């Protein structure tokens, strides 16, 4: 009965009925989007309105459709003509990656560019990657990719060890023609192979791990209602997902004694951009919207026991809708479980004889994406004392390039004549707060020094100061490691019992935002990237920091312009956006198949409790 | 064999004997400190000699002395008087907390002190807490011991929850006589209780917990020999054991083919102080070098199997001598074993149609300790990526004080009219390097933004940048978070296949370093924790970044006095000293007993290895 629960095959298939009879989804149109829409603000109206939200393309070439459909009623609430030209392309759809290398396969001008490399068209894999915005006024309008080669000399060998530098062509997928085809020059392409499945170079396997086995005899603490709404430890939550956003958290709310008491409606990751740093033509166009361009959540791994997910797993196996509005299931798409996580408190005090010590326990749910050469883990983590954190792992293989002759500023060395162009992976973690109710506030705390003299004589003081976000226009901000700095989100009508108003702190990683040029295109539209903390008034179509469509856009939408509004947030329904990232410098260890490397945030109870919420945990 | 070997209880009876023959260890002697010396540099010279190392105190008021005997030549290598006023007091004893207490009790001065509270001293336990430098020239040469009060109702009450403020003695621990009660003002005794093992507190204990067994069938994958030399998937080290210092680890290394190569000689937590930031004079001298002053090592608690250490534990009771030169095994004060750590490395190639997923694990040694109110964890980790690690967990009773009518800028309100007192807990990692050999040098990575246009039109370029640091006189370094700033310590004389020299990229968490002023007695004698990096020349006697004799000394001597010398460290047997710590504004819920917080710093291989070095780890 939960308005939050997942969606089922019957609804994708209901909207496909309702789009086909109201004639929105006839032989020449493909869902290049479908999610179901939250329940709108104030659900004091029973029986819920379960919406869909959904973008059809049209492959003749007409002009696509935003469409919000009602699955309850069996009606189409609202159908817009959409503008690409203006307000961006829809997202890529998966139909239109094969086609980018069969078409290149045909062209004399690739077919040419590959004879002087001397290399084999049939053995040339083609990575079809977003073609963004730059000054090829010619894709105003287009659905345009640009192609970057590979050499696979045999069905399971890793073509990213062969890069084809100093070649890239760009395609509309729509019309099926090469638009134009580039080359700068002829680059060695790596020998070296990368097979780490290969006996050649992974050598003897190790015989000395002996196992590890993690099993609960009495099975999982947490239950599972509704399909998809978790209680664990006090912890109550909805996990949804969203074929863009994946793994979605609704109502975050923690068991205080007899009363629930909210923390953060919705918790997602809306966006995430992979920039690279290299000045080569061949890759300075290259930016990856993974969550907004690809949508993360169509290609979650499908997760195996004892590999993927150790111990006692629950699976969640969320439906999605293909290109024709047919649901598709993505079985084990997302792990739940609980694991041991060291001590939680301890201390062994002399004056009473008494000894203490307790464990601590993370409620866990994850998914895995993969996106080309890229694998990223998505990790949501419940502590017992109350803590929510987020964890990205990022792995798979490096994007490669030919490493040129005489070093490279913005290019690594991975093997001989090999290179990993820089670039960065940032996230934008979503955070829409109900810290106690939606009536919140945003407080940037600096830590603060102090200077010896009248008060502080022996000069060891030091204190800390609470600068109040009132409006968005003052909402947008950068770290400061050097002095501590967080921010709170609290509520000023919901004091704990010392009279102080409930909150949670937002640890930040520190770690560096985005690093390309303030004038540069994606700087623009990546713009929620230069900044570490965005705040804004909550809204219902302000849902990315980048936009809706950002495949293709000018940019300078989402973020940016939200925040123009300069609307009231001292005290009001509330989204705070954190930026975080890694920025990476690609090391020979990383090749030929990347270790996990991760980057994060936590956000702790600051004053939400009157005491140690974790007393009631017995000695175990 | 290894002259690496821990401490055995024979060789500190030997120590004692050896001692007492040669007349250092009369009736009136102590000993203060006790640890074995490592290997000097240069084993050339077969048949180790077991040397250690001891300070020795005199009850009667004679000078105390530092000497080093052999225990393998039952000889005094040196026997040196030392003038306490100058370069400090011994380590605290044991023995003299308890008279601080049992002295005051009789102390007309206190009496009416705690009479005008009301209190009774047979209630009144005293915290004997490290006196430190301030405008007492009384105490110059003194070992003096500053007490604060706590009531405790009943013998298992928890006297923490009942500061009494506004009071402090001074006592001399050697003459055993009250030097000085300081009262400025009455304040309120917090009446609330912190019993949290009392049901009223806690209230029902929690029944949703269900257990999680870890177990390995096989036995941990790591191998034990000499007592303390470890063997885990490549990685080679001995585990040693020092009093003060805690858990030390020696000659990390890594197997990678069939040669055994070096990345750090030895590694330990050098110190470990705790400044306190509220500017009363009840509390403004407190500072607490726990490593230095009381010896964490000494304190270290046996841990609990299923407790304290979950899973395959094998456990290690390291010996150390007590205040007569008698050996004490701490049972089970070292645990190790080996844990899950999720994914290690992911990749699902469409084009190659090959899955690939490996788990990652870590080796765990570790240890914990009780400080008065606050007990400390200390946990070193291996990877299999080859990633170091090393992580302190801060949990126990916050200190307490009164909290002062009309709020406070330097301390935090936890139960009505119950305080604590801002304050840092700072460490300093002493690394001492050898990254393939002793031939290091030390580089600063800061990430490099660049400008849009010539060579970079499009303004996506970003690179990096490397500063060797070749004289200790710029070996001083802060943390730049911004830039991702990052140190890398290399050999220039050894090279990966990518002739490029080999190394490690020490990564810190850019937390606040030292608030306090500038020109505080705190900042001087901790100089080292007012700065991130700091990089010397090895030498023999350059243990500690605060000098032998922290308690009550001066200041300035240790890491200040080493950098001095200028001496040259670009390509050198060199020791990095990192400084990290947590910057403390207690919390609400970290009341009554606090629940663990954590700060640490890792080191990642960079072109250490000539491709990944966990290409061979098995399908599981
Ligand atoms: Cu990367
Ligand atoms: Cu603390």
């Amino acid at each position: 009965a939960s308005p939050f629960r997942l969606a089922s095959a019957g609804e994708i298939s209901e909207v496909q009925g309702i789009l086909r009879t109201a004639g929105l989804l006839g032989p020449e149109k493909r869902i290049a989007y479908l999610g179901v829409l939250d329940p709108a603000r104030g659900a004091g109206s029973e029986a819920e309105d379960r919406r869909f939200r959904v973008f059809i393309h049209d492959v003749s070439g007409a002009r696509p459709q935003e469409v919000t459909v009602s699955v309850t009623n069996g009606t189409v609430i609202s159908a817009v003509e959409l503008d690409t030209a203006a307000t961006g392309e829809l997202p890529v759809l998966e139909e239109e990656f094969e086609v980018v290398e069969q078409l290149l396969a045909t062209d004399e001008r690739w077919l040419k560019a590959l004879a002087a490399r001397n290399l084999d068209v049939s053995k040339v894999r083609v990575a079809p990657l977003s073609a963004g915005v730059f000054e090829y006024a010619e894709e105003r309008g287009r659905r345009i990719l640009r192609g970057l080669a590979f050499v696979q000399d045999f069905p399971e060998d890793s073509a990213w060890a062969h890069p084809v530098d100093g070649l890239v062509a760009y395609v509309d997928v729509v019309s099926k023609e090469v638009t134009r085809v580039i080359d700068t020059g002829v680059f060695p392409v790596p020998a070296e192979h990368g097979n780490y499945t290969d006996p050649e170079l992974t050598g003897p396997l190790r015989t000395t791990q002996k196992p590890i086995s993690i099993t609960q005899p009495e099975g999982p603490s947490f239950t599972v209602t509704g399909g998809n709404h978790i209680e664990w430890e006090k912890w109550s939550l909805d996990v949804g997902f969203d074929v863009r956003e994946g793994v979605v958290l609704h109502n975050i709310a923690f068991r205080d004694g007899d009363r629930l008491r909210p923390i953060i409606n919705r918790a997602s990751i809306a966006e995430m951009v992979v920039p690279y740093g290299d000045p080569s033509p061949i890759r300075s166009w290259q930016n990856y919207f993974d969550t907004g361009e690809y949508l993360v959540g169509q290609y979650a791994n499908s997760l195996e026991l004892g590999c993927d997910c150790l111990g006692d797993i629950t699976y969640l196996s969320p439906v999605i809708s293909d290109a024709f509005g047919n649901p598709r299931e993505i079985r084990n798409g997302i792990c739940m479980h609980e694991e041991d996580w060291g001590i939680l408190a301890k201390h062994s005090d002399l004056w009473s004889g008494i000894n203490y010590t307790r464990r601590n326990r993370r409620m866990v749910i994850s998914f895995f994406t993969t996106i080309g050469n890229y694998d990223y883990g998505f990790y949501w983590y419940l502590y017992l004392d109350g803590t929510i954190e987020f964890e990205a792992k990022a792995t798979g293989v490096v994007f490669t390039s030919a490493f040129p002759e005489g070093g490279s500023d913005n290019i690594s060395q991975l093997a001989p004549g090999l290179g990993a162009p820089f670039h960065q992976h940032i996230f934008s973690a979503r955070l829409d707060m109900a810290i106690d109710g939606f009536t919140n506030r945003v407080e940037e705390e600096d830590v603060v020094r102090q200077t010896m003299g009248p008060g502080n004589e022996r000069g060891n003081a030091f204190s800390r100061k609470r600068t109040v976000l009132t409006r968005e226009s003052e909402a947008v901000r950068e770290a400061d490691a050097r002095t501590g700095r967080t921010w709170i989100i609290s509520n000023p009508e919901s004091k704990n019992r010392l009279n102080e108003p409930v909150g949670y702190k937002l640890h930040a990683h520190n770690q560096p935002t985005l690093l390309a040029d303030p004038g540069s295109s994606i700087a623009r539209r990546a713009a929620f990237a230069t900044k570490d903390l965005w705040v804004t008034r909550y809204a219902d179509d302000e849902r990315y920091p980048t936009g809706d469509f950002v495949n293709q856009h000018s940019g300078g939408a989402g973020l940016p312009s939200y925040i123009a509004q300069d609307r009231d947030i001292d005290g009001q329904d509330i989204v705070v956006w954190h930026t975080f990232g890694l920025t990476h410098f690609p090391r020979v260890e990383d090749w030929p198949i990347m270790p996990v490397d991760t980057v994060g945030f936590k956000l702790r109870p600051e004053g939400f409790f009157d005491r140690s919420p974790v007393l009631d945990v017995p000695a175990n």
